[PDB]
């Protein structure tokens, strides 16, 4: 019982983009092309860019979902650790257990799948204005990679799916995530092994 991670550009040429932020000590969020991996800080904005060759129909929705990267952990549902789950950091919209939030969107919607028990967060797709090339969604990870009782140092992927108003699949892309203190340092260090 594991959700697909196969890349699928679909009819609209769906692709993911990121800020080219570098690895200076102070950066809150930074992406590695070589690793296909996002490094970001706990509860900080992590911008993900949606790129399309053609504008998807109105009613299109954008869902984000987390799964564990290692195959022997994939069936386990990724959720916040007991401490954070119990934390007073609610924004009034996100369920307390949910790892991934979206900020600054009053039309945000959260799901507990009645059959898989997996969490996900979905927002209406917005087209870029004619002077921009992509759409930006501001994600937040609400639990650390090192949190004991949660992910517990196990690496995760985020799966972004493009779907119509009826929930049918239009596109899919994914990237690995590490939530940590000092993404800049951890990115340079992990990239050094190459
Ligand atoms: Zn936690």
């Amino acid at each position: 019982s594991v959700p697909s991670q196969k890349t699928y550009q679909g009819s609209y040429g769906f692709r993911l983009g990121f800020l080219h932020s570098g690895t200076a000590k102070s950066v809150t969020c930074t992406y590695s092309p070589a690793l296909n991996k996002m490094f970001c800080q706990l509860a900080k904005t992590c911008p993900v860019q949606l790129w399309v060759d053609s504008t998807p129909p109105p009613g299109t929705r954008v869902r984000a979902m987390a799964i564990y990267k290692q195959s022997q952990h994939m069936t386990e549902v990724v959720r916040r650790c007991p401490h954070h789950e119990r934390c007073s950091d609610s924004d009034g919209l996100a369920p307390p257990q949910h790892l991934i939030r979206v900020e600054g969107n009053l039309r945000v919607e959260y799901l507990d799948d009645r059959n898989t028990f997996r969490h996900s967060v979905v927002v209406p797709y917005e087209p870029p204005e004619v002077g921009s090339d992509c759409t930006t969604i501001h994600y937040k990870y609400m639990c650390n990679s090192s949190c004991m009782g949660g992910m517990n140092r196990r690496p995760i992927l985020t799966i972004i799916t493009l779907e119509d108003s009826s929930g049918n699949l239009l596109g899919r892309n994914s990237f690995e995530v590490r939530v940590c203190a000092c993404p800049g340092r951890d990115r340079r260090t992990e990239e050094e092994n190459l």
